[PDB]
C-alpha cells in the first residue's frame, strides 16, 4: 500500500476513498456472516 | 457511481454520501450475484 497521492487535498480521492471505505464495510459484514453460516 | 457532479456540492456531503452510494452498490452487486446463482 503505497498509496499514490499528498500534496493537496484532493476531494475526489476522499470522496472515492470513503465510498470504498463503505464497500469495504459492507464485505466485512458479508464475510462476517458466510463464518457464522459455515463454522461448526 | 455518477461522477459528472451535480448532488452533494460540500466536500463531507459528497464524501459521506459516496460511502453511502459505496455500501448501496455493494448490496445491488450481491443481489446480482445471488441472480446469477439462482434462488429457488
Amino acid at each position: 500500500v503505497q498509496l499514490a497521492h499528498h500534496f493537496s487535498e484532493p476531494e475526489i480521492t476522499l470522496i472515492i476513498f470513503g465510498v470504498m471505505a463503505g464497500v469495504i464495510g459492507t464485505i466485512l459484514l458479508i464475510s462476517y456472516g458466510i463464518r457464522r453460516l459455515i463454522k461448526k
